[PDB]
């Protein structure tokens, strides 16, 4: 029957309103898919029908997240374990999660280093697993992705926070990483625009969530509303299906109406004619 | 308002101080009468600068040079700076890795040395200033960009480095306010300047008005001994109408209420 199949799912209107069916079939990547929002995103896939390559360092959970992925009716489920300090890891892993699934249509760059709620002081090894962990392996992970990406006009996912947006006191080391990310993707997004690469790139920015790993480290810290993982996890996967340019979640609707930065966007309108880029396209 | 007399007899580091904007800053504190500690990978034009530092009045003038690559070099200037003059009151941050305006494909390591150069040896600096800084009361001025707070093209691992200083900077910022930390931080965000390397850079790419280094070197000092949390400098007005985010201001101030510090500092 595929054989004899043919279409698209995205019309008018899918710019817009999202339904499950878009990524019925889809090829993605989602690391960090071990626990927390990873997990709750891998299984909203499953339910939706898509191929799924999920990654973290513990094969065991991956193998209870993969044959409950399965359950849930995903097209098809693997993991390859395995950790995202290491370069040559994450630049193997894309191709052969790509041969896996025979390409790649989303890249959902979620997994971060090991990080506790504490003042900065003298510790210089955990900023650079930061930077090297929740960054440099994020940007290692989209050129190995960018080929089979090209190819599908597929769609790179960048989970941040609202410590990516704005500042907080005792996650300086990580709220570095998550700014950078902010910095690198937006550049490239701008990058991509005018070389006719048609691949889209969603910055998530996310407030707490009511993950295992998170409600421990901010316990007697911080005092604030946790969102759900379960909505969380959909409103990444809805905004990379819309590829919409950034995702805002968070229980206050003051951030929601206050996060959005509308000065930066005319800015950035403001100088796009004050440079000629015809010399690299 | 600023007064030159601010940063007489005050012990200043300089860093990336043998050309452009931080051979401007190292002049500047030199004729204002301050004690200066230059520092950049090339000891004979920094030989030049602290001559100069000297002929324009500076208390004391000193070079070390090494690369921001090693954060050994790093950590040991900053003690050698420091028992040059018998302390510190001011910390300038700003050398950068050379950078060119290119598309990003697959320059990985172009992108791990922006990260080490540009904001890992800030940090290693900062964290080896901090005891001298405490004990003065001091200030930490940390060079960025337009690029650091808004979306650029051509300068992808360049503007990810700038935008970590803002994160970086403006948490630890808000962590020394609880702990009675009274070392100020001014993060500089700079536009076009008129620095030999930027123009060649930026040569047939970027066509718009470059503002002077000299002032642009005066502002970052001014902003520094203002203990000014940041620092706008450029040539277009609508960009002075526009980098201002007052929104994250707001949304900072009714988070400040969510959370309790009282553990790590009593
Ligand atoms: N939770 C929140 O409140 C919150 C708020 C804002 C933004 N976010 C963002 O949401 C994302 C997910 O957070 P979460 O709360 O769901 O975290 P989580 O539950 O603790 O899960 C993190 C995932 O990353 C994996 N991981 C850890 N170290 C790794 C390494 N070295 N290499 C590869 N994978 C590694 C973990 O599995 P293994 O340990 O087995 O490797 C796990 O699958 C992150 O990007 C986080 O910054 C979360
Ligand atoms: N110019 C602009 O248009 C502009 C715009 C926005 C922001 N900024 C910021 O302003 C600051 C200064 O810029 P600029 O235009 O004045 O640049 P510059 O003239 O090229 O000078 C950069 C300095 O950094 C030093 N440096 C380079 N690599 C180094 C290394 N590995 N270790 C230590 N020092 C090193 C250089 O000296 P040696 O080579 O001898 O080491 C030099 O003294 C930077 O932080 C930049 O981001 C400038
Ligand atoms: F998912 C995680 C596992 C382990 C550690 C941190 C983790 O991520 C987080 C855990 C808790 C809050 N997080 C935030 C926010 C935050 C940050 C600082 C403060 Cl004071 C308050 C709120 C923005 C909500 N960003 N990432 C995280
Ligand atoms: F000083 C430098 C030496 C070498 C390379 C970059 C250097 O720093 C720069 C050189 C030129 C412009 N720069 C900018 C701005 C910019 C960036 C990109 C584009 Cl398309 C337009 C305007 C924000 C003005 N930020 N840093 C630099």
């Amino acid at each position: 029957m595929a054989s004899m199949t043919g279409g698209q799912q995205m019309g008018r209107g899918s710019n817009e309103e999202f339904r499950p069916e878009m990524l019925q079939g889809k090829k993605v990547i989602v690391t960090g898919a071990s626990k927390g929002i990873g997990r709750e995103m891998a299984y909203h896939l499953a339910k939706m029908g898509a191929h799924v390559v999920v990654t973290a360092r513990s094969k065991e959970t991956l193998q209870k997240v993969v044959s409950h992925c399965l359950e849930l009716g995903a097209a098809s489920a693997h993991y390859i374990a395995g950790t995202m300090e290491d370069m040559t890891f994450a630049e193997q892993f894309v191709a052969q999660a790509g041969k896996l699934m025979g390409g790649l249509d989303m890249l959902i760059l979620n997994h971060i280093t090991n990080t506790s709620l504490n003042l900065f002081h003298d510790d210089i090894h955990h900023v650079r697993k930061s930077m090297e962990v929740n960054f440099l392996s994020y940007v290692v992970l989209t050129v190995a992705a960018l080929p089979m990406l090209k190819q599908s006009n597929g769609s790179i996912v960048v989970v941040s926070s609202l410590a990516g947006k704005v500042a907080y006191p005792m996650v300086a080391a990580y709220s570095a990483s998550k700014f950078a990310l902010d910095g690198f993707f937006s550049s490239i997004r701008k990058e991509y625009s005018v070389s006719r690469v048609n691949v889209s790139i969603t910055l998530c920015v996310l407030g707490l969530i009511d993950t295992e790993t998170a409600m421990k480290a901010v316990s007697g810290i911080v005092h604030m509303q946790a969102a759900p993982k379960e909505e969380c996890a959909l409103e990444i996967i809805k905004g990379g299906a819309l590829r919409q340019e950034e995702v805002y979640y968070d229980s206050s609707r003051w951030t929601t109406l206050l996060i959005r930065n509308p000065c930066r966007k005319i800015l950035e309108e403001l100088y796009s004619t004050s440079y000629n880029m015809d010399r690299f396209i």
